[PDB]
C-alpha cells in the first residue's frame, strides 16, 4: 500500500492538535500542551484504496529552524488550518505557504485550506474570502469543528486526494 | 538596450486599448475598434535605465487559439487588467493567469495586477479583494485610469520591473 506524510500547520491556537486528536483517538483535547510536536499514524481507506498515513502535529516558535525546514521537506501534503474567529491566523497562511515554496523548491505541492472552528457563532474570517484565497492558490478549501468533528476526516481524506493527484 | 515583449490581456471592454495608447499617444481613445490586436514599440527610461518595449494589446474571441498560446510564448510580461466596475472581469483574472501558466510551463511569469476606471464611482470589485489577489499571486497591483492618465506609466513600468527582477 502507498504510504503518505502529511503535516498540520498553522498558527497557534487554531486547532492542529485538536484536529489530528480527533482523526487519531476520536476525542476532543480541550487543553493539549502547545510544545508538544509528535506523529502520528492511522491506515485509512479513501475512494476504495487504502493507504498508511504518518501525520506530523506541528509546533515550535517563531522562528527559522533547519529541523522544521526538514519536515517540510519530507512532507507530501500539508494542511493549512486557520480559525475563523482569527483573521491574524488567516493572513499568516500565506506566509507559512510561502515558506513551505521556499523549502520545497516547487508551488505545486499538496495542500487543503482548513477554515476550523466552525461551530462558534461569530468569525471574522468570511467563507467567501477563504474560498477566493484558495482558488488563488489552487487548493480545496474544508471548513472543520474539531469540537464537533464536523469535517475532519474529509479535511485529511483531501489531503490524501491531493498528493494522489499530485503523484 | 534590452528589449522587452509586454502583452496586454483582460477581459472585453476593460480598457486595454485605452491604457496602451494613452501609454503610447498620450489621449484618451473612447471608442475604439474592440477588433484590433496590434503591438506599438516604445523607448521608456525606468529606474534610470532605458528598455524598449514591444507592447501587444491583445484582441480576440473566447476561444482556444495556437496563435494566442505563440503570443503568450514569447511574451515577457503580462498585465492583467480588469475594470473595477465589472466583477466578471476580475474573477476572469484568474483563469487568464491559468492560460499564460499553462502555455509558459508553470514559469514564475511577470506580471502586474491592473484595476482599471479607478476614476469610475461605480465599484463593484473591492480594492482589498484586488490586493489579496495580487498578494496570492505574489504579483505587484497597480489601480489606474486611461481616461484621467491615473497610474498608466506606472503599470507599464512595474511590468517591466518585474520583468528585471526576473532576468537577474
Ligand atoms: N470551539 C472550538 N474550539 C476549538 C476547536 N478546535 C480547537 N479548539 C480550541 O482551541 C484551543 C487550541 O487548540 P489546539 O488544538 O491545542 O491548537 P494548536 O495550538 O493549533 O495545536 C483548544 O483549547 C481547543 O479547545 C473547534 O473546532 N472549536
Ligand atoms: N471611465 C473610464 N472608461 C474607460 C477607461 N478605460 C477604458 N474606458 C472605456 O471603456 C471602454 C472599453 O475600452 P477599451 O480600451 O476599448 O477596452 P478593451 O476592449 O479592453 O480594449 C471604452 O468605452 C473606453 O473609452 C477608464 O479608465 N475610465
Ligand atoms: S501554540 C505555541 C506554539 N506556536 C507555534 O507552533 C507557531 C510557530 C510558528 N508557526 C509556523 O511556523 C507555521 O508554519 C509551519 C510550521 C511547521 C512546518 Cl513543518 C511548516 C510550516 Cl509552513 C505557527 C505556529
Ligand atoms: S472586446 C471583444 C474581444 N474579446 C476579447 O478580446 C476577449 C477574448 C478572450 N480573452 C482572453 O483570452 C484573455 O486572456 C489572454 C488573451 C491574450 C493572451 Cl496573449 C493571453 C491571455 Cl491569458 C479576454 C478578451
Ligand atoms: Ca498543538
Ligand atoms: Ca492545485
Ligand atoms: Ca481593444
Ligand atoms: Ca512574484
Amino acid at each position: 500500500m502507498t504510504e503518505y506524510k502529511l503535516v498540520v500547520v498553522g498558527a497557534c491556537g487554531v486547532g492542529k492538535s485538536a484536529l489530528t486528536i480527533q482523526l487519531i483517538q476520536n476525542h476532543f483535547v480541550d487543553e493539549y500542551d502547545p510544545t508538544i510536536e509528535d506523529s502520528y499514524r492511522k491506515q485509512v481507506v479513501i475512494d476504495g484504496e487504502t493507504s498508511l498515513l504518518d501525520i506530523l502535529d506541528t509546533a515550535g516558535q517563531e522562528e527559522y529552524s533547519a529541523m522544521r525546514d526538514q519536515y517540510m521537506r519530507t512532507g507530501e501534503g500539508f494542511l493549512l488550518v486557520f480559525a475563523i474567529n482569527n483573521t491574524k491566523s488567516f493572513e499568516d497562511i500565506h506566509h507559512y505557504r510561502e515558506q513551505i515554496k521556499r523549502v520545497k523548491d516547487s508551488e505545486d505541492v499538496p495542500m487543503v485550506l482548513v477554515g476550523n472552528k466552525s461551530d462558534l457563532p461569530s468569525r471574522t474570517v468570511d467563507t467567501k474570502q477563504a474560498q477566493d484565497l484558495a482558488r488563488s492558490y489552487g487548493i480545496p478549501f474544508i471548513e472543520t469543528s474539531a469540537k464537533t468533528r464536523q469535517g475532519v476526516d474529509d479535511a485529511f481524506y483531501t489531503l490524501v486526494r491531493e498528493i494522489r493527484k499530485h503523484k
